[PDB]
């Protein structure tokens, strides 16, 4: 099975300090504060806020084109896509907002702009189809920072970096 657009997703990547490893889930709310958070599982608490929709999938090239004359196909490594979260119908978004030389990452609701599109990497060649199962790196196009997992004073986050992290993308 190799991974498609316009599919329901979650975004999973495994934690691990002091020796205890656990799988976390990307997740959101439309209310209020914008930032996204992660969810322990087993299954999360909530999954409603948990489901992502890869609304879009194209070409760095595209994606660039479409920009400067402003001024269920499956996905391919190298391609920036798109992910609307279900709920809010925002979309997941680097933002210009640190934790320190580490930007936020949130939800928003325009979708023009680089700051809402993620290319997609493999674990370790471009122009391949993504087959499920496969670990992703996601690479903000407007900052060039990693989708990453982050370990605070007592949890867990998600930020863009300039470290990689692995994610688990899976439909369900």
């Amino acid at each position: 099975q190799f991974l498609r657009t316009d599919d329901e997703v979650v975004l999973q990547c495994t934690a691990t300090i002091h020796k205890e490893q656990q799988k976390l889930c990307l997740a959101a709310e439309g209310f209020g504060n914008r930032l996204c958070f992660l969810e322990s599982t087993s299954v999360p608490p909530d999954l409603s806020i948990c489901t992502f929709v890869l609304e879009q999938s194209l070409s760095v090239r595209a994606l660039q084109e479409m920009l400067a004359n402003t001024v269920h196909r499956t996905l391919l490594y190298g391609h920036a896509i798109l992910l609307r979260h279900s709920y809010s119908g925002m979309y997941l978004c680097c933002l210009s907002t640190s934790r320190k030389l580490a930007f936020d990452v949130g939800l928003q609701e325009d979708t023009t702009g680089e700051a809402c599109w993620w290319t997609i990497h493999p674990a370790s060649s471009e122009g391949e189809k993504v087959r499920v199962g496969d670990d992703l790196i996601l690479v903000s196009v407007s900052s060039e920072r990693y989708l990453h997992l982050s370990y605070g004073n007592s949890s867990w986050h998600v930020d863009a970096a300039f470290q990689q992290t692995l994610w688990s993308v899976a439909p369900i």
